[PDB]
């Protein structure tokens, strides 16, 4: 029901964030890519 | 003409940032160092 990121060797999920991820290129390149709402921890801290 | 940071074993350049570089000391102690702009993502993000 919800996507997470975990270390490969012991199941301990976390929210998918721009601190837990990095970017290259665009979605039409990766074969088997998926849609997901990636948290940017700066946006609440700019708005509030 | 421009300076990039890239992974050692496959050329894939990135504009040099505070997310890709760490800091120590000052520019006098290093040998063969050069001047270039470091992109700080936070200045556009605060000013937006
Ligand atoms: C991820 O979401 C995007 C939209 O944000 C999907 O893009 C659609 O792709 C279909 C097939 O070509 C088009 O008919 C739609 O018009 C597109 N939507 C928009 C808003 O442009 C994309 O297909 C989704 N990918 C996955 C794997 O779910
Ligand atoms: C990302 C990716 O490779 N997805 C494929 C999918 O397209 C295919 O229909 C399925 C069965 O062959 O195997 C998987
Ligand atoms: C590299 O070697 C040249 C001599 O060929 C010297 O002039 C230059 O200052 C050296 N640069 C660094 C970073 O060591």
């Amino acid at each position: 029901t919800h996507w997470f990121v975990t270390q490969r060797n012991f199941y301990e999920p976390q929210i998918i964030t721009t601190d837990n991820t990095f970017v290259s290129g665009n979605c039409d390149v990766v074969i088997g890519i998926v849609n997901n709402t990636v948290y940017d921890p700066l946006q609440p801290e700019l708005d509030s």
